[PDB]
DNA sequence: GACCACGGCGCC
DNA sequence: AAACGGCGCCGTGGTC
């Protein structure tokens, strides 16, 4: 290309280099742009940011987040990663995308700009006549990228002092548990080392090894296995409790307070838009889509996520989402009628399986039932259903029997989905998002049947993901008008921040936007709550 | 110090 | 072991 002075013209493709991957923490090392046979390099990249009307190019969202951190409204536009990801969701990194579609991902802003221009041209070529993928790009993925940039840059308020205090107390309890483990072992060891634990449990003590590890074939010490040995030694109980405490302490309690950004005062995740095989988002650096919720300590941790003073959190979660999506995709008359009557399958399974009235069904129980409903649907074995439910074998075969043909056309849709996948090489969501599943005609049954369960899950998980993304796209400008913020997405859930005076209005409107995003043959329902913290906002 | 594979486990 | 699906992070044991 011709080297031309900085500033590029309207609509050039950007390239940039960050000191590190996290846009909120990164130094912008270099910036450049490409257009009309010219390349333009910024002499000082922070100043040069102000010249651009949009970030158009590879990883556009990340540059926009960094721009927003600097008080600049620089929205992300076209991004070839999104085109590639829609062509094939195994396109997840610029390294792979570059090499597949006609360049090389280097460490020089100018080359990255030139690469972005030609990859766009090429990937746009590959999408000619792909009307549905084009619809998803223009109506979902491209505008979603601007919403995620705003979410990332806003971050969430964390109660830091509280988490520090909690750490000091959890440490004393951890030392009580490990002292007693060491007393039962007859000696100390590194209890965090699963290899050392293996030796202690199965070689030194008498315990039977009920399982091997996948890749290396060691005797397993997972909670599944240790559940089996709960009565067979007291020590196991102590280990499981230690595991829980150390997991929560090392993953959330200790790292999160150290991630508060000094300028914003807030905690900033990244929402990765080309990371999953199904069209879902992921969250990283720190993952805020797996904050504990389940155990009493998990609940304590979740209370650390709070509203700014004068604001409240609003938490919205889709009811029974993939079950509703299934009703629509399959067209099953019985499953449709179940949601038309306002039934709750999760509560009904809990009630059945624990043998209590619905009124007594607690959150712990509801989660257990989810495992069963989604397990069975997505091809769980009779054997593994027996384990889990803790019941005989032929009963599980009959349960899986009872589950299907209660909903006869689910099976017919599973079969239809697999034959299209075998013939075309890919399966698709309601909106035409594709996933290529190559192993459907594999000759090794295990490899074939795993490919099958991945294949028929994707249209269901992926359609739910499509719906949520579209709701976000529709909701965001409505929130801006009302002076509220979108903070987090957790697959079928949004967490917003609203000024106290507008909180109820905001909750009502977001609920409606989420429920009416794309009408199906069953109603979507959204549970919404409002509170000072994330836990209290879902009660 | 970075990177890796693995087991294990938090959430959806 | 259990072969529901989709993720990312931790502490290991280990290499370079
Ligand atoms: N295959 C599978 N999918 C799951 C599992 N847990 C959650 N999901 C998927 C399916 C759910 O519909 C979706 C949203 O998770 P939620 O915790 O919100 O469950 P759901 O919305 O169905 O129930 P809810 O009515 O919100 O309590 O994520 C699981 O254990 N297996
Ligand atoms: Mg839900
Ligand atoms: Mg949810
Ligand atoms: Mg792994």
């Amino acid at each position: 290309l011709e080297e031309a002075p900085w500033p590029p013209p309207e609509g050039a493709f950007v390239g940039f280099v960050l000191s590190r991957k996290e846009p909120m923490w990164a130094d912008l090392l270099a910036l450049a742009a490409a257009r009309g046979g010219r390349v333009h390099r910024a002499p000082e990249p922070y100043k040069a940011l102000r010249d651009l009307k949009e970030a158009r190019g590879l990883l556009a969202k990340d540059l926009s987040v960094l721009a927003l951190r600097e008080g600049l409204g620089l929205p992300p536009g076209d991004d070839p990663m999104l085109l590639a990801y829609l062509l094939d969701p195994s396109n997840t990194t610029p390294e792979g995308v570059a090499r597949r579609y006609g360049g090389e991902w280097t460490e020089e802003a100018g080359e990255r700009a030139a690469l972005s221009e030609r990859l766009f041209a090429n990937l746009w070529g590959r999408l000619e006549g792909e009307e549905r993928l084009l619809w998803l790009y223009r109506e979902v993925e491209r505008p979603l990228s601007a919403v995620l940039a705003h979410m990332e840059a806003t971050g969430v308020r964390l109660d830091v002092a509280y988490l520090r205090a909690l750490s000091l107390e959890v440490a004393e309890e951890i030392a009580r548990l490990e002292a007693e483990v060491f007393r039962l072992a007859g000696h100390p060891f590194n209890l965090n080392s699963r290899d050392q634990l293996e030796r202690v449990l199965f070689d030194e003590l008498g315990l039977p090894a009920i399982g091997k590890t996948e890749k290396t074939g060691k005797r397993s010490t997972s909670a599944a296995v240790l559940e089996a040995l709960r009565e067979a030694h007291p020590i196991v109980e102590k280990i499981l409790q230690y595991r829980e405490l150390t997991k929560l302490k090392s993953t959330y309690i200790d790292p999160l307070p150290d991630l508060i950004h000094p300028r914003t005062g807030r905690l900033h995740t990244r929402f990765n838009q080309t990371a999953t095989a199904t069209g879902r988002l992921s969250s990283s650096d720190p993952n805020l889509q797996n904050i504990p919720v389940r155990t009493p300590l998990g609940q304590r941790i979740r209370r650390a996520f709070i509203a700014e003073e004068g604001w409240l959190l609003v938490a919205l979660d889709y009811s029974q989402i993939e079950l509703r999506v299934l009703a629509h995709l399959s067209g099953d008359e019985n499953l449709i009628r179940v949601f038309q009557e306002g039934r709750d399958i999760h509560t009904e399974t809990a009630s059945w399986m624990f043998g209590v009235p619905r009124e007594a069904v607690d959150p712990l129980m509801r989660r257990a039932a989810k495992t069963i409903n989604f397990g069975v649907l997505y091809g769980m074995s009779a054997h593994r259903l027996s384990q889990e439910l803790a019941i005989p074998y032929e009963e599980a075969q009959a349960f899986i029997e009872r589950y299907f043909q209660s909903f006869p056309k689910v099976r017919a849709w599973i079969e239809k989905t697999l034959e299209e996948g075998r013939r075309r090489g890919y399966v698709e969501t309601l909106f035409g998002r594709r996933r290529y599943v190559p192993d459907l005609e594999a000759r090794v049954k295990s490899v074939r049947e795993a490919a099958e369960r991945m294949a028929f899950n994707m249209p269901v998980q992926g359609t739910a993901a499509d719906l949520m993304k579209l709701a976000m796209v529709k909701l965001f400008p409505r929130l801006e008008e009302m002076g509220a913020r979108m903070l987090l997405q957790v697959h079928d859930e949004l967490v917003l921040e609203a000024p106290k005076e507008r909180a109820e209005a905001v909750a009502r409107l977001a609920k409606e936007v989420m429920e009416g995003v794309y009408p199906l043959a069953v109603p979507l329902e959204v549970e919404v709550g409002i509170g000072e913290d994330w836990l209290s906002a879902k009660e």
